[PDB]
């Protein structure tokens, strides 16, 4: 399955297919260089799988620190600075092979070297069918999750959909987390319609069915990232139950979809102490149980410092903390949310 961003000018394709990793070297040589960024354990498990392609005279392999812990200031450098001592030119690629963070990361080095070169997509992970759509790259601060980073359309995504069959069960449910937010997010059908199929841990954990809530994932970002590319208004809608989970995931660093999961939960909390859309809390906390999601920090939380870090989201502006809530299944809002709600909502979601 092949894609395009609908955008005015420069628009970039998106294979979705199990054996996606081949449109790779359609492009490797027409780029006088490429420089493949390789997370640290992925780069263990496909020992040989890009060989095919990385025995030539142009690409490097580039090893990074694994996940989350390459997305720092001192990484960038090192890297960039590595990456130039080649003499690079300005029409090099960056090949992203790995999670989202190998994608953030090598994304924020392609959209910086000698001030833009061309960056390819290589998501092998279920949470990277979100973080490789869209164009949003970066690092972390001392602060807070992405905050240094840039908007930068890459040349083209190749999302090889048999990268799933070596995820653990843990990245399933991380991953699982964006997969079941565009459809909170696709209306009260298809959430009550993927709710119906993955229906707990067993049906999940063996992935059936998955290939095409994928799809349907990576569409519905399309639309909303083509729609509203530098997140003016709509985007902003992507980020459902980040606000809090962006918290969790930073100060008590759990997965990513584990951390929105909760966010979630906690963003439904909210939209029922400001519009009172009388959230069946009760329900997703059960069905995040049976889906086999852990829930153990819940106890741990900590509004105090958890708030502070609210602090520095990039949704806010000086008015306060700002959040994407769900008064209904179509009509998601964003708006101010004092520490009120924050104060005994993060309590209410203590009462789990
Ligand atoms: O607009 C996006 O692409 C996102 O909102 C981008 C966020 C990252 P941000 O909140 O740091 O921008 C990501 O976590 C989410 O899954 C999708
Ligand atoms: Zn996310």
């Amino acid at each position: 399955m092949k894609l395009q961003t609908t955008y005015p000018s420069n628009n970039y394709p998106i294979y979705v297919e199990h054996g996606a990793i081949k449109y790779i070297g359609t492009y490797l040589n027409q780029f006088d260089q490429s420089f493949l960024l390789i997370d640290e354990y992925v780069n263990q498990y496909f020992a040989n799988k890009f060989d095919d392609i990385l025995s030539y005279e142009n690409v490097h392999k580039v090893i990074i620190p694994a996940g989350e812990k390459t997305k720092t200031f001192e990484q960038y450098q090192e890297t960039l600075e590595y990456i130039l001592s080649h003499h690079v030119t300005r029409n090099t690629a960056i090949i992203a092979v790995g999670g989202g963070a190998t994608g953030d990361f090598a994304g924020f080095v392609a959209a910086t070297l000698l001030r833009g070169v061309h960056f390819i997509q290589v998501p092998t992970t279920i949470l990277a069918h979100d973080s490789s759509v869209g164009g949003k790259v970066g690092i972390n601060s001392k602060q807070g999750k992405n905050l240094i980073g840039a908007f930068y359309r890459p040349t083209a995504v190749i999302y090889d959909l048999d990268f799933l069959k070596t995820l653990p069960f843990k990245q399933i449910l991380s991953g699982y987390a964006e997969v079941y937010k565009h459809a909170l997010l696709n209306g009260e059908s298809a959430t009550q319609d993927i709710e119906q199929h993955f229906k707990d841990r067993e049906i999940l954990q063996s992935l059936n069915g998955m290939d095409k809530y994928i799809a349907k994932g990576i569409e519905t970002k399309l639309d909303i990232v083509v729609a509203d590319e530098k997140e003016q208004g709509v985007r902003k809608f992507l980020n459902l139950g980040h606000t809090f989970g962006h918290a969790v995931e930073y100060y008590h660093k759990i997965p990513h979809g584990h951390a929105v999961m909760v966010g979630i939960i906690y963003q439904f909390i909210v939209a029922n102490a400001l519009f009172d859309s009388k959230h069946d809390i009760s329900h997703y906390i059960q069905y995040l149980i049976q889906l086999g999601y852990p829930l153990d920090m819940i106890t741990d939380l900590d509004f105090e410092t958890l708030y502070q870090y609210m602090l520095s989201d990039k949704k806010n502006d000086k008015q306060g903390v700002q959040m994407v809530l769900m008064r209904q299944f179509g009509d998601i809002v964003v708006q101010h949310v004092d520490q009120l709600t924050l104060q005994h909502a993060c309590e209410q979601l203590k009462t789990y």
